[PDB]
């Protein structure tokens, strides 16, 4: 059969995905992670929360694959939304991801770059159609744009500023470069959906505590509609 | 028979492992990476170079560990010095690591912890014993401390005080952290030892770019000398 992956970052991002299929689930550790097998619609899943931040990121991505043999990765979960356009609640797929924290410029490399690597590294482009096709059929609004991953929580005018003038971003978070970038060296097509939790301003922590749970629900519900067509 | 992991960073850091253990190698590529494979002294030795920072170096580790079952890793290369006791040339084996650039305080979190986690992942105190004994059969200098790894390359002094105030750091690198995190994971011995190339200051570019080589060199030569006496 069909074997998806599908992550979150924390806890709170998987608890809704685990609860929306609602079927049993075979707990199974690996590396510090807990992936949780189960069988959907003649599918198996594979669901984990990684840990927050890009280490914990690209370590889960690479077990799914390795260990696990997934075919497809599927990332859900919460973002700080660095456009005006994309408020609290709102969904995006990341059409390219980027380590916006990475910083070789004392040799002249671009900011994000690393040499045999790239700036910007691309998703599925038949999952991010898909994830459009449905969001119309729904009547849901679905942005397609830039993500910024770093192992900083954003929460300030200054950080934001240089991440829209630097990278074009219209979302930052923490994991999705890493999950996009794993999956591109293993030729594993991914998704990273995210739902908007806060401004990644001088208020995010707070909204961030305030929508975590919502907007977190907001993505697995739509990451579940998205395995519901595979 | 007894599986080791040696790591690089850039290929520049490898060079002088292939050559000085002089023996054949198959080039196995997985997740991007090349993975030479030999037979010394009755020893299989894979050895590699991730690429630069966090994301690289965290799936390096976690293939050779899931995907050609290493149950030792060292790793190898040069790095940055924080500290007037460390010197061009010099080595040093790493007690503890940290993620220098992990940033979650809008929550109220120390810098370079994260939730899950913990700020400092130990080494192997085995192996880095065996590096003090040997150091000290070969009248060779042989620092322990801690080093800090970040994905950017450190050159200014106001960096350089942040990571020897917050974190005590004796010398700074890129990957370190996420190899030792990796192998603690999945219970591997890890060894994380570096030569340093700079002094991760202003100039750090300059010196990096005319001791690469040559320190390279210096941590390959005592990794080898390590690996005689596993
Ligand atoms: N403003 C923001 N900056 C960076 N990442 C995010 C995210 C996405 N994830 C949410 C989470 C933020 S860190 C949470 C720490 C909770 C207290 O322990 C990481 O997994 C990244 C939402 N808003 C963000
Ligand atoms: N000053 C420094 N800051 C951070 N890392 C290092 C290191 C260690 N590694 C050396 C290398 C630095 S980035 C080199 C880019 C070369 C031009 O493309 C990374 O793999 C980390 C030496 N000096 C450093």
């Amino acid at each position: 059969v069909q074997k998806i992956g599908i992550l979150g970052a924390m806890r709170e991002e998987i608890t809704p995905i685990l609860e929306l299929f609602g079927v049993d689930f075979e707990e199974i550790p690996l590396g510090g992670n807990v992936f949780h097998k189960g069988v959907y619609h003649n599918k198996e899943i594979i669901v984990a929360y990684s840990k927050i931040g890009k280490v914990h990121s690209t370590l889960t991505t690479t077990s799914m694959i390795l260990a696990f043999g997934v075919q497809k990765v599927l990332f859900s979960g919460v973002a700080g939304s660095l456009v005006k356009d994309l408020k609290i609640n709102d969904l995006l797929v990341a059409t390219q991801l980027v380590q916006h924290d990475v910083d070789l410029s004392a040799f002249d490399h671009p900011l994000g770059f690393i040499p045999e690597s790239a700036i910007f590294i691309e998703t599925s482009g038949s999952l991010n159609a898909l994830a459009k096709k449905i969001a119309n059929e729904q009547h849901i609004a679905l942005k397609e744009g830039v993500i910024a991953s770093g192992d900083q929580f954003v929460h300030s005018k200054e950080r934001k500023e240089f991440l829209v003038s630097e990278f074009k971003a219209s979302a930052v978070e923490m994991e999705g470069a890493s999950v996009a970038f794993v999956c591109q060296k293993f030729g594993v097509p991914c998704c990273v959906l995210r739902s908007i939790s806060d401004n990644a301003d001088e208020k995010a922590g707070m909204s961030f505590d305030e929508f975590l749970e919502k907007s977190a629900h907001t993505s697995a519900k739509f990451l579940k509609s998205m395995v519901d067509e595979l």
